[PDB]
DNA sequence: GCACAAAC
DNA sequence: GTTTGTGC
């Protein structure tokens, strides 16, 4: 039925990205982490992409091989 | 447009 | 309260 769901290389940032606005603002009010992030998006850091972007490529070509055409149903 | 995950 | 990527 459902395949199985690896994080994405979006929530990868989260984890350790989200570390740094816990550090200096682990006191965040309002929901600002969310457009603070978007804002990184148009402007992605590359000091922060190579490290974990190399793994996430074998997430995708193991998990591919495993569900050829197999799609969300 | 729908299905799945996490943390503040 | 919410964001975003993957797949057609």
């Amino acid at each position: 039925d459902r395949v199985k769901r690896p994080m994405n290389a979006f929530i990868v940032w989260s984890r350790d990205q989200r570390r740094k606005m816990a550090l200096e603002n682990p006191r965040m009010r309002n929901s600002e982490i969310s457009k603070q992030l978007g804002y990184q998006w148009k402007m992605l850091t590359e000091a922060e992409k190579w490290p974990f972007f190399q793994e996430a490529q074998k997430l995708q070509a193991m998990h591919r091989e495993k569900y050829p055409n197999y799609k969300y149903r």
